[PDB]
């Protein structure tokens, strides 16, 4: 009957900020067409079959965060590795939900304030419409984005001053989550339909308007056709890979947790495969979204498709608050795209803070349980993570906001976390194995691009990848203006190998703590924790 309602379950976990904000400015700043080609090789050899990988071990083991690893406990500390991602997207995910909480407070008004170039805010340079010093000026929505949303500074170097506006909105945002997170709301319940159908149905709108204006044809073009030679800068790769682990939630523990969700016999390759498609699907509709905004935007501007928008992470705060400008009630569709915004945003956030608070407190023994200990730890982990927020809403703030983008959550820190997983789920445990007790689950046997995806082909991209980085050392650039200085690059890497190490680290600690010659510990030490179940 009401099959429906599953598919929604399926878009309510899919779609997200990684779909509407990262996956356009990924593709933006590596090169519309270009990027596409690596996303989709990348989600057909590592994303769907290590999403599949997931959502079956957490089926099978059915337990997530940490003990999901029970199959192979000396590398439990993959969970621990989650554990430690999910937190940083909670520090550093909130943010863009600020922003977006900021342009929605902006948004009730006569006239959107990122259409006007007679505001305190903006530059000499301002210039409403656009005629025929021409590389000067800038557009009121730049001016907007980096003059009162960030008050963007020289450098990271230079944080500046205190940024009280979004200082608010972001206080607002934590106190919300806080607020929903400790009451447990039973968010996307019964009325999933509208949280899960509110941003297609407003993308298609603006998708509508985005063709409707003129030289957004050649902003597609750009988006879909490809320049080869980017293809061999492994840039576009990591970009690529992570942008799937990251949009995908891989090694993220959140797959692991579906999957010990669903019921044993549940067809995990088929719930895969949908939600695969429908994250990817949700990506190219907002690169289209995107990109046909872009491509007005140059035509109007005279200036190429890749030098008229931001490189930066202000795309979704560029692209999208312009095309609200060309609607026929400009407030009104404002207040509507930044309330789903903020949905999505709040949705993704209340997910991930539960999972990241009840995964810390089965951890902690009983002897650390307090009173409220739910109340208590929320609050702590709420106003700790507000701490350290603080340093991304100052003046040089988003260049802080671009080190927990690319290295923390995302870069190496994924593709090591990848080929870890695929290999011990893989090599350490066993793929054929695995396939078989996966074929004894869900009845019919998966195809067996799974097993060589799993072996061979996975964990080989993922360290092909990134070995032609590391051989290859780009330092990370802001917008084509701001290259990185050395300690701005060693910040990036401590949050990644804050995250690395967890696995190492634990192996070792495991072996140490156990008794007998090596040959032993490994035998003793890999040997898997059945369930009740099982
Ligand atoms: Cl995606």
């Amino acid at each position: 009957t009401r099959q429906m309602d599953f598919i929604m379950s399926c878009v309510g976990f899919a779609v997200g900020l990684g779909n509407v904000w990262r996956f356009p400015y990924l593709c933006y700043k590596n090169g519309g067409g270009v990027f596409l080609i690596p996303y989709v090789l990348i989600a057909l050899v590592g994303g769907i079959p290590i999403f599949f990988l997931e959502i079956s071990l957490g089926q099978f083991m059915k337990a997530g965060s940490i003990n999901v690893w029970n199959i192979c406990p000396l590398f439990k500390g993959l969970g621990y590795a989650s554990m430690v991602i999910v937190f940083y997207c909670n520090t550093y995910y909130i943010m863009v939900l600020a922003w977006g909480f900021y342009y929605l407070v902006k948004s009730f008004t006569t006239t959107l304030p990122w259409a006007t170039c007679g505001h305190t805010w903006n530059t000499p340079d301002c210039v409403e419409i656009f005629r025929h010093q021409l590389a000067d000026r800038r557009s009121p929505v730049i001016e907007f984005w980096e003059n009162k949303v960030l008050r963007l500074s020289g450098g990271l170097e230079v944080p500046g001053a205190l940024n009280w506006e979004v200082t608010l909105c972001l206080l607002a945002c934590w106190v919300l989550v806080y607020f929903c997170v400790w009451k447990g709301v039973k968010s996307t319940g019964k009325i999933v339909y509208f949280t899960a159908t509110f941003p297609y149905v407003v993308l298609v709108v603006l998708l509508v308007r985005g063709v409707l204006l003129p030289g957004a044809l050649d902003g597609i073009i750009y988006y879909l056709k490809p320049d080869w030679s980017k293809l061999g800068s492994p840039q576009v790769w990591i970009d690529a890979g992570t942008q799937i682990f990251f949009s995908y939630a891989i090694g993220l523990g959140a797959l692991t947790a579906l999957g010990s969700y669903n019921r044993f016999n549940n067809n995990c390759y088929k719930d895969a495969i949908i939600l695969a498609l429908i994250n990817s699907g949700t990506s190219f509709f907002a690169g289209f979204v995107v990109f046909s905004i872009l491509g007005f935007m140059a035509a109007e501007q005279g200036v190429h498709i890749s030098k008229v928008a931001e490189s930066g992470p202000g795309l979704a705060f560029i692209a999208y608050p312009r095309a609200v400008t060309l609607m026929p009630v400009a407030p009104l569709w404002a207040a509507l795209f930044f309330f789903m915004l903020l949905l999505l945003g709040l949705d993704s956030q209340f997910v991930g803070v539960e999972g990241f608070i009840t995964g810390l407190l089965d951890l902690l023994p009983a002897s650390y349980y307090f009173r409220f200990q739910r109340e208590i730890s929320v609050a702590l982990c709420c106003a700790l993570c507000f701490v350290i927020d603080l340093s991304m809403v100052t003046d040089g703030g988003m260049y802080v906001f671009q080190l927990f983008d690319y290295y923390s959550a995302s870069g190496t820190t994924l593709l090591w976390q990848a080929f870890w997983e695929c290999v011990v789920v893989a090599w350490v445990y066993g793929a054929d194995r695995f396939m078989d007790d996966i074929a004894c689950m869900i009845g019919y046997r998966p195809c067996p691009w799974m097993k060589w995806c799993w072996s061979f082909f996975t964990p080989l991209v993922c360290m092909g990848i990134f070995i032609f980085n590391v051989v290859y050392y780009e330092p990370l650039v802001y917008n084509n203006t701001y290259v990185y200085p050395w300690w701005g690059e060693a910040m990036g890497w401590a949050f990644a190998l804050s995250s690395m190490l967890c696995v190492p680290l634990h192996l070792l600690g495991c072996l140490l703590r156990a008794k007998g010659t090596m040959a032993e510990r490994w035998q003793h030490l890999t040997q898997p924790i059945w369930g009740l179940h099982h």
